[PDB]
């Protein structure tokens, strides 16, 4: 008997493939998940993860692959790579050169999930929901704390809008900016912030819970979703905000002790197929990176400009990049002052 482990971002796949391709193959597949970036590197780090796929961030691949924990795909084995967007490629190539550990699953970016009604309620009809000033304003949050504020559990990612916010490189190489003018405003919006987490900020939008967060795009759509389904009067939308955002690009690894290569081939070749991958979006609401499978998602995904984004939105984002020992340290340390605030 045949089996899989994958080791995915929760809230990231459609609720039938697994069962879909286990029908398919006869492989029998263990799926768990994370939402943490610095968990999965971690364990890729401290040993065996005892997965056949993984699923980091590309820019956390970038610096994985120094480590020598990931194998290469054998392309020979993966047909229907040619369904991926060469544009996207290219971009991923950047943290992975010559594409040849990572194969591109979904992107977004890091934007601001809010409450509709909650938030024009507090800051007024025309609150700023177009720019990071709703939520890293200290003004603007001290009111929004009457309905409840989120942010990710994410240090490289905030630390990067903080950056970009405040005028700065957002992948600033000068160790004053962190803790310097970073840490000076994320302590003065700490007092605000209800917690740093990455995934309950998904149903706390949803049923109300939540007014505000920083949150992934298609998490937030997600919740809107589910309000809608629910039918609880819960109205939540996500802004790409005007002062640029960053994109990431998740991707499918291997890593180097895999057990069953052969079975999680199988796994990618599925998910390169563009109904699969068009199906998966159209349940998780993110921009899947095939780009044969894009005239299949849905119409009320494929046209959300907050999902696939236009060139000009698009020419407004970041990504991020492998920073050095000493700003990462810096950067640690700062964010450590920041959660204890
Ligand atoms: C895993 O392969 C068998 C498919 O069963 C799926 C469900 C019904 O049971 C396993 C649960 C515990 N995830
Ligand atoms: C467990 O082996 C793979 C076959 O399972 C099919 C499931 C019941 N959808
Ligand atoms: C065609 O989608 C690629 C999206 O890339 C975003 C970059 C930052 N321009
Ligand atoms: N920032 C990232 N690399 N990934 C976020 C994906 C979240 C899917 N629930
Ligand atoms: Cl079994
Ligand atoms: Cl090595
Ligand atoms: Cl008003
Ligand atoms: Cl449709």
């Amino acid at each position: 008997q045949k089996t899989l482990h994958i080791y995915n971002w929760s809230d990231y796949i459609a609720p039938d493939t697994v069962a879909n391709f286990e029908k398919e193959t006869g492989i029998k597949v263990v799926y768990d998940v994370f939402d943490s970036n610095e968990v999965l590197e971690g364990k890729l780090m401290a040993g065996s993860t005892g997965f056949d796929l993984v699923v980091p961030s590309a820019s956390f691949l970038e610096r994985q692959l120094t480590a020598g924990v990931f194998q290469p795909l054998d392309k020979s084995k993966l047909p229907e790579w040619k369904n991926l967007d060469p544009e996207l490629l290219k971009l991923v190539a950047k943290h992975d050169p010559d594409n040849k550990f990572a194969m591109p699953y979904m992107w977004a970016t890091t934007g601001i999930g809010y409450n509709v009604d909650k938030v024009k309620a507090v800051l007024g009809e025309n609150a700023p929901v177009d720019s990071w000033d709703l939520i890293l304003k200290p003004e603007n949050l001290e009111k929004l704390k009457s309905c409840g504020v989120s942010f990710l559990d994410a240090p490289e990612e905030v630390f990067a809008t903080v950056l970009n916010y405040l005028g700065k490189d957002p992948n600033s190489t000068k160790a004053d900016d962190y803790t310097g003018p970073a840490t000076d405003l994320l302590l003065k919006l700490r007092p605000n912030i209800r917690y740093f987490h990455s995934s309950q900020y998904i149903n706390d939008l949803a049923n109300g819970d939540i007014c505000v967060a920083i949150g992934w795009a298609g998490d937030v759509w997600q919740a809107s979703n589910r309000a809608k389904e629910a039918k609880n009067g819960v109205n939540v939308s996500f802004s790409i905000p005007k002062e640029g955002a960053m994109a990431f690009f998740d991707v499918f690894a291997m890593p180097a002790d895999a057990k069953n290569k052969d079975e999680a081939y199988q796994f990618l070749n599925y998910l390169l197929r563009p109904d699969v991958v068009a199906h998966i979006s159209d349940h998780v609401f993110y921009a899947n990176a095939n780009k044969a499978a894009t005239p299949l998602v849905s119409a009320e995904v494929r046209e959300n400009p907050g999902i696939y984004p236009p060139a000009d939105v698009r020419a407004k984002l970041f990504t991020l990049k492998v920073q050095d020992p000493k700003i990462d340290r810096v950067r640690t340390r700062a964010w450590t002052k920041v959660k204890s605030g």
